[PDB]
């Protein structure tokens, strides 16, 4: 029959936030990004389309208040180039500017802007003040636009082509209404889910290629949000806030969730033989990390899928991968399939690695650094997961 008429949000593109100001123990100061009197222009991919959509912008690692001076969305038509006919202002509580404390996040008012999925939109900020700016998407994969003034409805954004950029500032999610039933599958991860190494501007990142085969399937309400971050740790800030401590701002606490696919933790293994010795973990406190994760999906009523970690021999031998890593890899994956509490295991490990050598990664799928996979690799990934899952 009719369905009913009830509009809802959903998340539609995600980026999880880091402090690009945060560095190991024992590492120099790293400064900020700043901008004064300039426009960011943004691009990103939507998964879900809709009748209207929202802009969530942060502060949330800033140590002094930002005013986005105006926020703008506008349909892509490549490059730093909008369809000016679907230039929206975004507004908060009716008002142009905005200002976030540090530490505070913030959702816009509606936009009255109908969104296709899998179509590219281009989300523009000015500040016109001086404004640092550590809390970014570090990885984009994306190529972001800066220019003088407010151009934020500029056609383009004129500008020299070294001040481009290829993170996100301040831009953490864009959420798209509609009456339809809908499921929101969240990838959380470090840089296999975040896409290293996949083509920038292509939106091969394993996420966007699993989106693919769904809308493919017919699935046009299953969205698939990304929620890496390159180098992020389970149980250690850096890169990124700590796993355990933005699960629930980064899994739980996003709009519509419905499914999560968790693949983190080689981080943690490979970090300690030179990037931080101090911070040695073990298989055990990594399981227990995923254990306290599992449960608070699972209260919440979210379908909770593991992935294994994937084959790294030969990253930086000695340095990242060791035989202590790499017994560390064999517990935690035991571990994840044998568990009876996560909902499914998806076996990114067992879909990657090399027939030759199950401790590496196949070459055909490998980056070069025998660690990230490269396009083909995040399309396997992708291929390996049942749909069914996702329902
Ligand atoms: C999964 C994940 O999240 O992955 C990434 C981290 C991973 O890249 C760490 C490296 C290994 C280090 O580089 C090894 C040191 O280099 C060894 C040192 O040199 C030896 C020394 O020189 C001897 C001197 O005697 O993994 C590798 C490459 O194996 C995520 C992220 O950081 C990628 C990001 O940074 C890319 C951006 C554009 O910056
Ligand atoms: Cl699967
Ligand atoms: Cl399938």
């Amino acid at each position: 029959g009719l369905v009913p008429r009830g509009s809802h949000m959903y998340a539609s593109w995600t980026a999880s936030m880091s402090d690009a100001t945060q560095v190991l123990p024992g590492a120099a100061p790293a400064a900020s990004q700043s901008f004064n009197n300039q426009t960011v222009r943004h691009v990103l991919r939507l998964s879900l389309g809709g009748n209207t959509l929202r802009v969530k912008v942060s502060n949330l690692f800033g140590k002094s208040p930002i005013t986005f001076t105006a926020v703008r969305v506008a349909k892509s038509t490549g490059q730093s180039n909008i369809d000016v006919s679907t230039d929206k202002s975004v507004t908060f509580n009716g008002q142009a500017s905005v200002t976030l404390e540090a530490g505070t996040e913030l959702v816009s008012d509606a936009v009255n802007l109908e969104v296709a999925p899998l179509t590219n939109i281009a989300v523009s900020m000015y500040f016109s003040s001086p404004t640092a700016m550590p809390t970014v998407h570090a990885l984009g994969v994306q190529t972001a636009f800066i220019g003088a003034g407010n151009q934020t409805a500029a056609t383009s954004i004129s500008a020299a082509a070294a001040d481009q950029s290829q993170s996100y500032y301040g831009l953490t999610a864009l959420e798209v209404s509609s009456i339809q039933k809908t499921n929101v599958v969240v990838t959380f991860g470090d840089a296999i889910t975040d896409g290293y190494k996949s083509t920038v501007d292509a939106s091969k990142r394993y996420p966007n290629q699993l989106d693919d085969r769904l809308k493919t399937a017919g699935f046009s309400r299953i969205g698939v949000v990304n929620q890496g971050i390159s180098g992020n740790r389970w149980l250690n800030d850096f890169s990124g806030p700590s796993g355990t401590s933005r699960f629930d701002r980064d899994v739980l606490n996003v709009t519509g969730i419905t499914h999560a696919i968790i693949l983190l933790g080689v981080n943690d293994l490979g970090f300690s033989a030179w990037l931080a010795p101090t911070q040695t973990v073990t298989a055990e406190q990594v399981i227990a990390a995923m254990t306290t994760a599992i449960v608070k999906a699972k209260a919440k009523g979210i379908k909770v899928f593991v992935g294994t970690i994937i084959p790294f021999k030969g990253a930086s031998m000695g340095y990242y991968y060791t035989d202590a890593a790499e017994a560390k890899r064999q517990t935690i994956n035991t571990f994840i399939r044998n568990s009876k509490e996560i909902d499914g295991v998806i076996d990114f490990a067992d879909a990657l690695k090399n027939p030759a050598d199950p401790l590496t990664i196949n070459p055909i799928y490998d980056s070069g650094d025998a660690l990230h996979p490269n396009d083909a690799g995040y399309e396997a990934m992708a291929a390996a997961i049942d749909l069914s899952k996702l329902q």
